């Protein structure tokens, strides 16, 4: 608050890094989120929804408007309760700052902040939650999942959404906003992670979505862990091929990456969704030998590991793992 005594902005402007028009216009930019305290929360939330349907890209206003939908739906308009919640505490530790802005007598979205001149919160939020299970997999996979689940939610009589929201157009708007916006992913995941009070069917949809999104983007590496873990009489050990000297570096890196994920506790299942620290170290392609061992074990039982591709350099190890497992199976079926 005051003058730029640092000299960073002046250096940036003088060297062509920030254009001159950004300050000399007719503003230049811990993330700050204004929390607009209004009297007609429900009316404002219906506007916010109408706006997202129209395709308004709120950019820096998205966080705030998404926050109001959640605050209305999950916290019943109780600003104080919301600002004290576990969700808000997590986000403050993650760099978010919440700043209340009392705003009386608002009848247009514009009064809060265009195309605005030219379906309840719960439904909007639950529709968005459908994107969680496969958001990180890709557009095609994600949208197909959404369409499939919409089939399921209807044939079960659970929840019906405007058919305008089911166009590829609209679905891509929500996909891109989910991809880009941490707050909405986090609040939906946080809600579905916990238990919720009431009889809103939307909340059951959200909880279901969050359940299906567990380990999303981590499913392949999880199945590799499964197939390199060995169930014995004396307990569970690491597959003995994974303890060979040529695999040692790989298993060291894996152990380290796996421990980083474990430090996120209850959030770990959503580490790829929320891009939590260290999660990029736990990508299956980084561990081609463990992957080969894993696929080897699977082949001996007639199974495949979708997403695992073992190159020729690792095929001998794959084949060795299959043979070790065949030998384990026959020496266990002998005692019978």
């Amino acid at each position: 608050p005051g003058p730029e005594l640092s000299g960073w902005i002046s250096e940036q402007l003088m060297t062509g890094r920030i254009p001159v028009s950004d300050i000399f216009c007719d503003y230049a930019s811990q993330r700050v989120i204004p929390v607009y305290q209004v009297n007609n929360l429900e009316e404002i939330c219906q506007l916010i929804i109408q706006a997202f349907e129209a395709g308004v890209d709120f950019q820096e206003s998205a966080d705030s408007f998404l926050l109001m939908l959640c605050l209305h739906h999950a916290y019943q308009g109780d600003y104080k309760l919301f600002l004290e919640s576990g969700a808000v505490k997590y986000l403050e530790g993650h760099g978010f700052r919440f700043e209340v802005k009392k705003r009386d007598g608002v009848k247009r979205l514009e009064e809060l902040l265009r195309t605005l001149a030219a379906a309840n919160a719960g439904q909007f939020l639950s529709f968005a939650s459908l994107f969680l299970p496969k958001l990180v997999v890709g557009e095609k996979a994600c949208l197909e999942k959404v369409q499939r689940q919409i089939q399921v939610h209807a044939e079960q009589g659970l929840i019906q959404y405007p058919t305008a929201w089911q166009s590829v157009g609209h679905m891509m708007v929500i996909f891109r906003l989910m991809r880009t916006n941490f707050l909405i992913k986090f609040l939906l995941i946080h809600q579905g992670m916990h238990m919720v009070a009431g009889h809103d069917a939307n909340d059951a949809v959200i909880s279901n979505s969050v359940a299906q999104a567990r380990f999303s983007g981590l499913l392949i590496v999880k199945t590799v862990l499964d197939h390199i873990l060995q169930k014995t009489e004396r307990g569970v050990r690491l597959h003995p091929l994974a303890r060979t000297a040529k695999v040692k570096n790989e298993v060291n890196s894996f152990k380290a990456a796996l421990s980083s994920l474990a430090k996120h506790g209850e959030y770990a299942p959503f580490a790829r969704l929320l891009n939590l620290s260290g999660v990029n170290n736990l990508e299956h392609g980084l561990f081609p030998q463990l992957s080969a061992i894993a696929l080897g074990v699977a082949t001996a039982h007639g199974s495949t590991l979708a997403g695992v591709n073992v190159g020729e350099q690792y095929q001998q190890l794959r084949e060795a793992a299959t043979e070790a497992e065949k030998q384990l199976q026959q020496y266990a079926e002998s005692r019978e």
